[PDB]
């Protein structure tokens, strides 16, 4: 019934997340994304309300797909003999933030502010649903170009959020915090804040601040592009070497650089249309 219920279009991409295709739900004409993962490539398993064996990714997605948010929602899923297939929302027209930044270079602060704020609201939403993403980065953010709305993707490296230490990680090394690099240990929220500092630098500079392990550990931030003092300060705070010196989400969102955020639609009219 996956074959009759969905019409398959082109391959959008493939990678550690599997293979994702453009698609249409035949019932209405809802644009969707169809994501295939081989069972043998799934190390992380969990269990449902009734309790079948599913990828952890499905558990995490169900927990965050209830109601609206800045997260791409799981609409349905299917099990095949050797794979799982996930049906996800697909905005149209859409561009990922990595491609967007590659094309336009460094973002104006007004645009970075609106984008970053929406990322924060989306991550707070995950954390409130009990989910830690663990791979927040430009390539895992989609822009709905008409509404100016940002949407999180790829919970395949994620976990249930907890207050105790994580000693495993399968996200992106150059967004991973120094405590992971040095000790193979981190706590959820403070690691997420570090990766948010990396993302914000990426937005306002057009590239990531650290390539090598030693630079991450050193934690000295050099600005290659002109960036306001208030924005440099927020970035340097998120990228504090000691986890406990980093801001909470509330402190990030009350920071002076974060005031007077544009609405998504305004953001699209000014910067995206
Ligand atoms: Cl339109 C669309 C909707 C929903 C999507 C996805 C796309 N993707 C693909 C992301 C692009 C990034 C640029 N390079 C190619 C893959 C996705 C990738 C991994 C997990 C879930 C995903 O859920």
């Amino acid at each position: 019934p996956l074959e009759s219920q969905y019409q398959v279009g082109p391959l959008l991409g493939s990678g550690g997340f599997g293979s994702v295709y453009s698609g249409i739900r035949v019932s209405d004409n809802l644009p969707v994304a169809i994501k295939h993962v081989e069972k043998d490539r799934i190390s992380d398993w969990g269990e449902l309300p009734n309790g079948t064996r599913v990828p952890m990714e499905v558990v995490l997605l169900k927990k965050v797909s209830s109601g609206f948010s800045g997260v791409i929602r799981l609409l349905d899923w299917f099990e095949r003999p050797d794979s799982f297939v996930l049906i996800l929302e697909r905005p149209e027209p859409v561009q990922d933030l990595f491609d967007f930044i590659t094309e336009r270079g460094a973002l104006q602060e007004e645009l970075a502010r609106s984008f970053f704020w929406q990322v924060l609201e989306a991550v707070r939403h995950c954390h409130n649903c009990g989910v830690l993403h663990r791979d927040i980065k430009d390539e895992n953010i989609l822009i709905d170009l008409n509404r100016g709305e940002l949407k999180l993707i790829d919970f395949g490296s994620g976990a249930l959020l907890k207050d105790t230490v994580y000693t495993d990680f399968d996200g992106t090394r150059v967004y991973s915090p120094p405590e992971w690099i040095r000790y193979h240990r981190y706590h959820g929220r403070s690691a997420a804040v570090w990766s948010l500092g990396i993302l914000l630098y990426d937005m306002v500079c057009g590239d990531i601040p650290f390539e090598h392990d030693e630079e991450i550990i050193r934690g000295q931030v050099f600005f290659r592009q002109r960036v306001s003092s208030e924005c440099q300060h927020l970035i340097r705070w998120c990228l504090a070497l000691r986890p406990s010196d980093r801001p909470t989400f509330e402190e990030i969102q009350n920071h002076p650089w974060m005031q007077d955020v544009l609405l998504p639609q305004e953001t699209a009219e000014i910067h995206l249309h």
